[PDB]
């Protein structure tokens, strides 16, 4: 929409805080971000600011640290964009394959030109002996969301794909809800195509830098529809 892309500019920065805990171990972080929000591209820097060095895998973290900055075809609404100046909230819910939880809430909000991201999590039940805990990830696969629109909010289902140092990939199923604070327009079903990749990190990672490629993809529609 014209006063949408007058706000939502073709370069956005970002600044992020996490508060969270797994397994009980509490920590924080901060970071910073930018990108082109019609490209689908940005990246980001994170500096864990209490709790660190942290006892478990950043890769659970990494989702976390932005759909604002998802390339739609132009007959997708892009709802996220949509919501605001005044944004919108998301939470989720993954479950991994052997009965580690993560559950996150975010508010999303622009500020001074910039988007600020207020994120918690809650991670619980990984055991001591299992990938997240021992540190034996090694990053995303690239991933396809389907997104479907359900009362009033946009929900997205994924089942993403952790690497193992040790060959083969640590699963987990994965339900957001994204919900604009004001009613703006939904689209429908779509799938949203990501990769997310660390590209720097210091060796505790206390200090880890990230890129993603978000695109939306029309999932019906035919030839007409592809690479809309
Ligand atoms: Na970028
Ligand atoms: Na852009
Ligand atoms: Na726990």
């Amino acid at each position: 929409e014209e006063d949408n892309m007058a706000i939502i500019k073709e370069f956005m920065r970002f600044k992020t805080h996490m508060e969270g805990s797994v397994n009980g171990h509490e920590f924080e972080i901060e970071g910073e971000g930018e990108g082109r929000p019609y490209e689908g591209t940005q990246t980001a820097k994170l500096k864990v600011t209490k709790g660190g060095p942290l006892p478990f895998a950043w890769d659970i973290l990494s989702p976390q640290f932005s759909k604002a900055y998802v390339k739609h075809p132009a007959d997708i609404p892009d709802y996220l964009k949509l919501s605001f100046p005044e944004g919108f909230k998301w939470e989720r819910v993954m479950n991994f394959e052997d009965g580690g939880v993560v559950t996150v809430t975010q508010d999303s909000s622009l500020q001074d030109g910039e988007f600020i991201y207020k994120v918690k999590l809650r991670g619980t039940n990984f055991p001591s002996d299992g990938p997240v805990m021992q540190k034996k990830t090694m990053g995303w696969e690239a991933c396809s969301e389907r997104m479907y629109p359900e009362d009033g909010a946009l929900k997205g289902e994924m089942k993403m794909r952790l690497k193992l140092k040790d060959g083969g990939h640590y699963d987990a199923e994965v339900k957001t809800t994204y919900k604009a604070k004001k009613p703006v327009q939904l689209p429908g079903a779509y799938n949203t195509n990501t990769k997310l990749d660390i590209t720097s990190h210091n060796e505790d990672y206390t200090i880890v830098e990230q890129y993603e490629r978000n695109e939306g993809r029309h999932s019906t529609g035919g030839m007409d529809e592809l690479y809309k």
